[PDB]
């Protein structure tokens, strides 16, 4: 297995200036036939000429039209090509193949592919290789022309990048179609589609140039009708980069093509973006409301790519968080504007500590630009994404908007049309920063370390006031646990956005600050502080970073209550749910242990309680707020506060708490349920699909929210509730109807009245699975199997596999069984998958990662699940590395 070392970087001693491919679809293969003009580089050494080449079936190569035989000139490992020295040219040459390759059976999804009746590619990372020969990294730049053929019955629609210059018919019911792309572009960005395509298409307007830009959306046929968001989000997308970024889009037209079988969300070819349909596709009948934030943050993001990626590009893939933590960071900004609810950065925080906190403290933990790589198809993580996008976000706090837009035109002005580096970045921050400081001795050279070290910093404080001197100190330090690629962590420049409430009357004290801490610890003093205030730290989570605010119980609840940012306010509500956790858990895990026949639970704070049904009641606060308060954290965030973690002892704390809480508040909770139902559900806009209400969405995932609290309660008479529920038009509503029946004798009476709901539309369907697979049911086991046997089946569809199987395993109580048959099954399924999809199945390896945080007697049995799986004769590369990696062998 040959490794990949970020240090061992090279350029390549050779060019490809030009490629022209002709790409002839046929009924049982597709033949591609390649020209590359080539030449030397300034780096070469009169090395062999080595082409990457991934199960190509060889017709012929040529050098400068000479045929070339295998044996004495060339040999062909399914791997490399490998052309000797002495038949390479010394000056310009033409490379030449055909190739045979068979996208009908090309189930993995790299290279080309069909997908249900559509042609289609998908190249990144080192897929290029898939489709024909090609020195397929992405510093190797060039030309394109393009040609495609196919039976035009079948095959009406083709795209590739660049323009479309001819159109030609075929003997044989056959056509063509020529497309020729100018600008130099890496091959993971080349992309083709084939298919009986059906649009949507609109003309956008550019802000300074004012070019005239086409746009069009494509879908198959049977969901045409589900197109109209995708366009909004894109004019949408467009206007944002122009508006913040002051960016315009460059080229003459511009499609977006959902196809049904992808590993992914979607990808940004240039001029040809290819989404998931989960990911492009929806309809108020037939989609439940978390599609249009999806489809807008997909579109977004593909779309912001074409600058942070597609103009400015990558020298090597270790600088991969260069484009997708930049451009993650560029679609958070722009969703934020969009929808205009606190609950979008609280969402993308949420997800960060507790998916992202898990991959860093597991053995998978990497920096957000790795030192090493086996597999690329396992290289797109949430550390390089997520965790990315906040150390892209730290530039914006540390620089301010006005600078921070001065930093990034200066990278894009610098670097547009070029390959680019992660210090290629900093540069450009690191200009605005001295500027900023008024000091051209400024440096962000101790930012790297944001980039090269591993693991989360752990922020602690302590304070003191002086009610003579009007003086309030704040003593920071910050800490990096050791890992496996650091021995010793140095400190980051940490960014702390702060403000100091009064306690009295809950109003700022101080004006917009951002401490900037850079050694292991300082301390920030802070004058004419008239009054003890309450810290508010990490404001809008200012830094990646475990937060320990040292504050009591008392402080956070004012905290929530009063302050003015909703992530601290949001976090002060997690830390007092944690420190109750952390105690019932333990109290639980006693008495587990030492088998006490009776013993103590400490109650939750009822001043909490209290605080909760204060803002719950406030009528001018968020009802996407709301819904995070009344919920408990996630389990993959509270776990990376305990060790050797019993799942059951947990699901027995949460259970507790759950009911202490509900104990004081569900009438509370009922009367909202009730109150909110008429701007909730309003139908006014339900057949407008360009009208979507991000605070209604809120409205309706706290109803959500507050019936499930309630059925699980066994509330009075809350089955008609459901049952009602389950008449509303929306399927957010009536799956969640669904969901909640499990805890009544309904649920089998729901289970069949969605089903013939959601049957007859792909994607619903794929919704109805993950609320079947998520349903707290105890006789889940039994319903996975009903599902396999009568809807799944053996669909190598990925969204099939990851919507039957993925929820479930988030179930605490049942994927964690003691006897180990979740994980046995679970494994089962990985292995099944890796047959056909090594990517899929690695990314079904998901609940192992946290193995070695739980229990010794899980730990046992998810290793030996994870040993079995590793001694399949049969198991992939992506597979393997993996589970070598997790498993610390
Ligand atoms: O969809 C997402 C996550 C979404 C983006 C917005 C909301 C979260 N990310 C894709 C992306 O960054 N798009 O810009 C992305 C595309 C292709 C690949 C990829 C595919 C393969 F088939 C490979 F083999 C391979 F090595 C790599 C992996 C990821
Ligand atoms: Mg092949
Ligand atoms: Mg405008
Ligand atoms: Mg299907
Ligand atoms: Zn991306």
């Amino acid at each position: 297995p040959k490794i990949h070392y970020r240090k061992d970087y090279k350029p390549s001693g050779f060019i490809i200036n030009q490629v022209t491919l002709n790409i002839n679809i046929h009924d049982q293969e597709t033949i591609v036939r390649s020209v590359l003009d080539m030449d030397i580089s300034k780096h070469n050494v009169g090395e062999d000429l080595v082409f990457d080449g991934v199960g190509l079936k060889i017709n012929e190569i040529s050098i400068n039209n000479k045929k070339l035989v295998e044996g004495e000139e060339y040999t062909y490992d399914n791997e490399f090509l490998t052309i000797f020295s002495k038949f390479v040219p010394k000056s310009k040459f033409a490379f030449s193949s055909e190739v045979i390759i068979h996208p009908e059976t090309n189930y993995a999804l790299t290279g080309l592919y069909k997908s249900k009746n559509i042609i289609v590619s998908q190249c990144e990372a080192t897929g290029f290789r898939r489709i024909t020969f090609f020195i397929d990294r992405p510093d190797m730049m060039a030309k394109y022309d393009v040609t495609v053929t196919a039976d035009k019955e079948k095959y009406p629609v083709l795209l590739s990048n660049g323009d479309k210059v001819n159109e030609f018919e075929i003997p044989g019911g056959r056509h063509g179609a020529r497309f020729n792309d100018p600008p130099l572009k890496p091959c993971y960005l080349f992309a083709v589609v084939a298919g009986d395509l059906k649009h949507l298409s609109a003309t956008y307007i550019t802000k300074y140039t004012k070019k005239k830009v086409e746009l069009y959306v494509f879908s198959e046929e049977k969901y045409v009708s589900k197109l109209q968001w995708a366009l909004e989000c894109l004019k949408k997308s467009m206007a944002f980069d122009e508006d913040y970024f002051g960016l315009e889009y460059d080229l003459s037209r511009l499609n977006l093509v959902a196809v049904s079988d992808f590993n992914v969300g979607a990808m940004e070819n240039k001029g040809l973006n290819i989404f998931n349909a989960n990911s492009l596709l929806a309809s108020k009948k037939n989609s439940i409301d978390f599609s249009y934030a999806r489809i807008l943050t997909v579109v977004g993001h593909e779309y912001f790519h074409q600058y942070t990626g597609n103009r400015v590009t990558l020298r090597d893939w270790f600088q991969l968080t260069l484009k997708e933590g930049l451009t993650v960071h560029r679609e958070n900004l722009f969703s934020e504007e969009m929808t205009k609810t606190v609950t979008t950065r609280l969402s993308h925080v949420d997800l960060l500590r507790s998916v992202q906190f898990l991959e860093d403290s597991s053995p998978l933990s990497h920096p957000i630009r790795p030192e090493s790589y086996v597999s690329m198809e396992n290289f797109y993580t949430t550390t390089v994404y997520d965790k990315g996008s906040e150390v892209m976000r730290m530039y914006l706090t540390i620089l301010g908007e006005e600078y921070y837009k001065k930093g990034f035109d200066i990278y894009i002005k610098k670097n547009d049309g070029n390959t680019a580096t992660c210090e290629d970045f900093n540069y450009a921050m690191e200009q605005a920063y001295k500027m900023k400081k008024a000091d051209n001795s400024a440096n962000l050279n101790q930012y790297l370390l944001w980039f090269s070290q591993s693991g989360t910093p752990h922020v602690s404080f302590k304070y003191n006031y002086d009610a003579e001197k009007k003086q309030y100190s704040i003593h920071v330090n910050q800490y990096t646990k050791p890992d496996e690629n650091q021995k010793e962590k140095k400190p980051l420049f940490i960014p702390i956005s702060v403000g100091l409430i009064n306690p009295e009357n809950g109003k700022e004290m101080i004006s917009q600050t951002t401490l900037e801490l850079t050694k292991e610890s300082d301390t920030f003093v802070f004058n004419n502080i008239a009054v003890k205030p309450i810290p508010s730290l990490f404001r809008g989570f200012s830094a990646p970073v475990y937060i320990e605010d040292q504050l009591t119980d008392e402080e956070r609840i004012l905290l929530l209550k009063y302050d003015s940012d909703a992530f601290v306010r949001y976090n002060s509500c997690t830390n007092i749910y944690m420190k109750q956790i952390l105690m019932n858990y333990n109290e639980f895990l006693k008495a587990k242990n030492e088998k006490l026949e009776s013993f103590q639970l400490t109650p939750v704070n009822a001043q909490f309680i209290d605080a909760i049904k204060y803002l719950l009641e406030d009528p001018h606060a968020d009802a996407g707020f709301k819904s995070y308060i009344v919920s408990l954290p996630q389990d993959r965030y509270i776990i990376n506060f305990v060790s050797n973690l019993d799942t059951d002892v947990l699901a027995d704390t949460k259970e507790y708490i759950y009911k202490q809480i509900g104990d004081k508040l569900n009438d509370v909770y009922y009367k909202m349920f009730k109150s909110l139902e008429a701007k909730a559900d309003d139908l006014t806009y339900f057949n407008d699909e360009s009208h979507v209400d991000f605070d209604q969405m809120n409205m309706r995932t706290l109803r959500n929210t507050l019936l499930s609290l309630l059925s699980k309660a066994q509330y009075p008479n809350i089955l008609n509730e459901i049952i009602e529920h389950s008449k509303s038009p929306y399927p957010s509503n009536w799956l969640t109807s669904l969901s909640v029946s499990a805890y009544f004798d309904k649920y089998f009476e729901l289970y069949d009245k969605t089903y013939k709901l959601s049957k007859d539309d792909e994607l619903l369907l794929q919704e109805w699975l993950k609320t079947v697979s998520r349903s707290d049911r105890k006789d889940i086991y039994e319903i996975l199997k009903k599902l396999e046997n009568e809807v799944l089946k053996d669909s190598k569809n990925p969204n099939d596999i990851r919507a039957v199987y993925l929820p479930f395993t988030n179930n605490l109580r049942r994927f964690h069984d003691i006897s180990g048959k979740g994980y046995k099954l679970i494994a089962e399924v990985i292995t099944k998958t890796d047959k056909f999809n090594p990517m899929v199945a690695t990314q079904l390896c998901e609940p192992f990662k946290l193995w070695n945080k739980l229990d010794t007697k899980r730990q046992e049995l998810m290793l030996n699940e994870m040993n079995t799986m590793l001694q399949e004769p049969q198991i992939s590369n992506n597979l393997k590395e993996y589970l070598l990696r997790l498993t610390n062998k």
